[PDB]
């Protein structure tokens, strides 16, 4: 019927007809010189409703995340452990998702990365991190419904000191949401970015900083089952002059720091993924075996975590999983830190190029 207080509800359940609620619709951006895009809400409309199923997919998904943010915004706070921030809300995501295997889930782990470090870091077992009143926290978490993912972020912060730094990351954002479209070059979206990234000034503890985007973090394409699918929009100038194409969907997202504007790896590793390109590779080797049959059978080509390994009743699958990278069947993506001392904010929404309009689905 309706959603409970702390939500429990699965969103399929709360839609007993089986059709979700649309994203925010808007008319893609005019075609410069200055041509009007509208004509496309009038044609398309053919080739809009041949992937309805898909779209309706993606609408079951980012509804599940909408709730569990609104959940998360409620209770998060500073004195909370990292991994009972992550379980909490991954409790939810599991409930509203109504979790099956591979037809309904967590797309990835849910980030909750800290301070400079800008993304992929989620606890491991023993990590003993607490939220702090002055941490700047991105929360980046997934959802997914036969594998049509659902890539949105948010940044939590406590100190009112941050508010300029967050309001310049969530413009920037805004921008890109704005000026992404069918036949847009990926430089140009970039280009957007920066300009309104880097008119922001900033003062944290007196010093002063103008805002820069991370210049090798970005926003991209997603596939079915694939958060990566080969096109990275970038959120400084430099960039590729590669298009946008109609029926593509992308997590268009932005990084801003008051540190160097790029990140490299740095702390212990608790992200990975199977590589999309490798095929079928026969293993013997025991433990190894075993593990590559776990990720098979609960991710596929999905991102997992250790915690993830532990809570399906794993254990001593490190140097398992060590061979798995080693082969190059599955990758790690270890956090991505920029220099000590320095802040970073990130907000992301996912967008479907439909035929007929742009539509901000996570919105
Ligand atoms: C850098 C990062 C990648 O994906 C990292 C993914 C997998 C692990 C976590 N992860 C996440 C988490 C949250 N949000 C995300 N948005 C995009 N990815 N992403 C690559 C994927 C494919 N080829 C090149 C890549 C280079
Ligand atoms: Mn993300
Ligand atoms: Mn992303």
């Amino acid at each position: 019927k309706v959603q409970t207080d702390p939500p429990s509800v699965p969103i399929c359940d709360l839609y007993p007809n089986g059709v979700f609620p649309k994203g925010q619709e808007c008319e893609y951006p005019p075609t410069q010189d200055g041509r009007t895009a509208a004509w496309r809400t009038t044609s398309k409309k053919a080739l809009d409703q041949a992937s309805e199923e898909i779209w309706n997919d993606f609408r079951e998904a980012a509804e599940a995340h909408r709730q569990v943010r609104k959940y998360v915004m409620s209770w998060i706070k500073p004195g909370m452990t990292m991994i009972e921030i992550c379980e909490k809300l991954e409790d939810c995501s599991r409930k509203l998702i109504k979790e099956n295997g591979l037809n309904a889930g967590l797309a990835f782990p849910t980030g909750c990365s800290l301070n400079n470090c800008a993304a992929h870091y989620t606890p491991n077992a023993g990590d003993t991190t607490v939220l702090q009143y002055d941490d700047i926290c991105k929360i980046d978490f997934g959802t997914h419904i036969s594998g049509r993912i659902i890539d949105c972020a948010f940044t939590v912060t406590f100190n009112p000191k941050y508010d300029t730094l967050l309001k310049a990351v969530k413009d920037a954002t805004n921008t890109g949401i704005k000026c992404a479209g069918i036949d847009v070059r990926l430089c140009d979206v970039g280009e957007a970015i920066q300009e309104v990234m880097e008119s922001y000034e900033v003062e944290i503890d007196g010093k002063t900083y103008q805002v820069k985007p991370i210049r090798n973090l970005n926003g991209h394409s997603i596939g079915q089952y694939r958060i990566h699918a080969g096109k990275t929009v970038p959120i400084v100038k430099g960039g590729e002059a590669t298009r946008m194409e109609e029926g593509e969907v992308y997590a268009i997202e932005t990084f801003g720091s008051t540190g160097k504007g790029v990140v490299h790896d740095d702390m212990e590793c608790s992200h990975y993924m199977k590589n999309f390109d490798v095929g079928h590779v026969p293993i013997r080797l025991p433990r190894t075996k075993h593990l590559l049959n776990v990720i098979n059978e609960n991710f596929g080509t999905l991102a997992f975590c250790r915690r993830w390994l532990d809570r399906l009743g794993e254990s001593k699958y490190l140097m398992a999983l060590k061979n798995l990278c080693d082969l190059g069947i599955v990758d790690p993506y270890p956090p991505l830190c920029d220099i000590k001392g320095s802040y970073t904010a990130q907000f992301e929404h996912t967008i479907l190029l439909r035929p007929t309009c742009k539509e901000v689905v996570s919105r």
